Parts: C-alpha cells; structure tokens; sequence
C-alpha cells in the first residue's frame, strides 16, 4: 500500500479472442486509487476494426482504483508489491460468454496489466456483434471471502441502440500473490461504480474510458445488532 | 399511493413444490412502507417439517416496502389500488433451480400477497437440502424498465455451516395492474436490502422475518454530465 501512491499510472497489454475474430490490445491512463477514479487510453493494436462492440471488452482494462475508504480493508492495494490476479467469466442473457483471465503487477512505481480473453457464442444477429450497444449502466458488485481470496459477483445492463438493455452476470475471483499471513480480509462488502466511454475514434481501435469505483459496507441497521 | 399508509398490515398464502416435496405457508405481519422496513411472522401449514432450508423461501414472503425516498418513482406503489405481480426465477450455482409467481393486491386497507413456488434439482447432499444454511447476507438489486414492467437483477449469498457461502442469481419481472398511462418510470435504479431471520421455532415451520430495503439511484460522478 506506501507502494500505491495518490496518483498512479498503468500500462496494459490485451489478447483474446471472440467469436473466431482474434486481437490484440494496449492501453495506458492514470488514476487516483484511493478515491477510486481512473482513465484508459485504448488501442485495437492487431485485429482492428473489430467486428463486435468494444462494450464486451470495457471490465477488462483494474482493482487497485476503488475508494476502500479508511474502513474496508483493501485486499488490492494490500497485495503489493507481489500483486494480484482476476479470473472471470461473464455470461450475457442472450448467450455470449466471455472469460478472462489478467495479471496485475508493479514494475517501476507502475502499475502493469496482462490481460488475455477468450469470448464465444455472441449471437450473429445480436447487438454484440452487430454493434447497437451503447455502454454500461451503473452496477453494484458484491465481494466476499471464499479459499485465501476474494470472489465477486455482478450483473450489468447494457444499453441497447433503441432504448433497451441486454443484460449479463459477472462471475470472479480475485487471487492475492500475498501469502495470507499479510492479508487482513474484509467482511462481505460492495463495491458501486460507474463506467463511461469518454472518446473514440476509427471505428472503436481508439477508445477512453473513465470509471470511479466506491467500496461500502451494508449501512442499513440491522435487527441482529445493530440496528437503528 | 393514497392508499398506502404510513403503517400497512399483509397477509399471505403459499403453495409449492421443491425437489417433489409440497408445502403450504401463510404469513401475517406489518411494516412501515416509506421507511422500508417490515416483519413476517410465517407458518408453514401444510408439509411441515418442510425437507429443505427454508432459507430458499426467504424472497417469496413484499416490494411495496421499499423505502423510494421522494426522489425515485415508486412502481410499487404507484400500482395500486390495482396491485402488481412479479415472477422470479433464482439459480443456485450448485444447480437448485426456484421459480416463483406472486399476485400483491390491496383488500380493505390490508395487502394480499398469493405466491405459487416450483423448484427442482437441489442437490440431495447440498448444503439446502442438508439443512446446513445460516440466513443470507444484505444484497442490492438492479432494477430497470422493461416492456412497460421493471426487470431486476440480484446476486445472493447464503451463509453456509462451517462458514462458506453458496450463491444465487435472481431474475425478477415485475408488472402492474394498471395501465402504462397512469405510471411514472424510474430509471435506472438500485435496492439495498438486508434481510434477517428474527426467529423461528418448530423446525422452521415457524419463521419470523425482518427486511428493510432503500432504494437509491447512482450517486457517483459522471463524466456525461454530471460529474464531480
């Protein structure tokens, strides 16, 4: 954690696959973890144009950016500097499933992202691959315990070209490269945030991408004590 | 909403079937809709002991108290004095499958609540049919529109004997009984709840449940307009 500063800078490097369609990408931004804002930079540096929506891609480009406030330990910036990893998958409504697997280390006073993706099932007529999404919604991700980690768990609505949402289930664990000895591990906790497309250009092989993130605790009472 | 009193009473009828095994339950109880608390105080009344954790039931027992502040439209209570229904289906990720049809409609001055539960392929040696669960922890739901109803989507999780917990996905569909003219939607828009079991007796064919749930829309800044 004196390893995570106020400002911070991360380097990506993306490959994957979705749909038989193969890419690679890179990205490279700056944030303030501790109030939980960040920006990407994004290039489609291989594969480019893609020909589903960048929208699929977006939770792939950083855990160490969430607000934990002075109250929630902070299983990210706890593990440095060895780090951690995630592993998802993700399952939208309408068939696609996208998994993902990423590494996050320091180098250098930077943070480093190695992020690897394997997508299949989008449907053909679908608005992942006809590209007629238009961003994320808002979501709450609830994070708890589970085996030395953390797993979290997430739905997210993706805003349809027309007016509708098609909606998918995030399913991840997060692994610290910290021997538990050094973790303090929180309760059952959420994280809130909100993802936004600031920019792009040359049909999404350039992309900015801005999310702030906020951890809380349940602050409803409780009749179990307590309780108001 | 004139009909929704600052203290409101419900009673209601269950019947079901998980894994071959039928039951019945009624429940009586009270809450404070604007402030979104309430207690149920359930028998079951037909099956008992029932063979399960009756944990599962714990969501089939009232979304007209949701504390909606003065800021978000109130679906819920913008229905009556014709009511709503709602329809759920909630995925176990160790296969238990529970879904569950709900009629709420408002009877001199009293809500009534009739809801009708299948479910199928709880694991025999599973932690529900092993009656080894300990209550679920707080969740949020997102809601949004859909097709002149709200849809909403929750990841639970159920504390398990020995200190695991096993998770489920809710879908919900929610529509009133009055007509789209009459109804001012929400956006996007979230429920924190957290939902307590008070006291039970009997092998569970005696239950007492307390929920309080707020709703919020995202607080955060937006980089779209507008942004801290």
């Amino acid at each position: 954690e004196e390893l995570i500063k106020e400002d911070m800078h991360m380097k990506l490097y993306m490959e994957g696959t979705v749909n038989n369609h193969h890419f690679k990408c890179t990205s490279e931004g700056e944030g303030k973890p501790y109030e939980g804002t960040q920006t990407g930079r994004i290039k489609v540096v291989e594969g480019g144009p893609l020909p589903f929506a960048f929208d699929i891609l977006a939770t792939c480009f950083s855990k160490t950016f969430i607000n934990h406030t002075q109250g929630i330990p902070d299983f990210f910036k706890q593990s440095f500097p060895e780090g951690f990893t995630w592993e998802r998958v993700t399952t939208y409504e309408d068939g696609g499933v996208l998994t993902a697997t990423q590494d996050t280390s320091l180098q250098d006073g930077c943070l480093i992202y190695n992020v690897k993706i394997r997508g299949v099932n989008f449907p053909s007529n679908g608005p992942v691959m006809q590209k007629k999404t238009l961003g994320w919604e808002a979501s709450t991700e609830m994070l708890y315990p589970a085996d030395g980690g953390l797993e979290g768990r997430c739905d997210m609505a993706l805003k349809l070209v027309g007016g509708g949402h098609l909606i998918c289930n995030l399913k991840t664990t997060y692994r610290s490269k910290k021997p538990a000895k050094n973790l303090k591990m929180p309760g059952v906790y959420f994280v809130d945030r909100r993802l936004e497309r600031i920019k792009e250009a040359d049909n999404e092989t350039y992309v900015e991408q801005h999310e702030v993130a906020v951890a809380r605790y349940c602050d409803l009472p409780s009749k179990l004590g307590h309780k108001l």
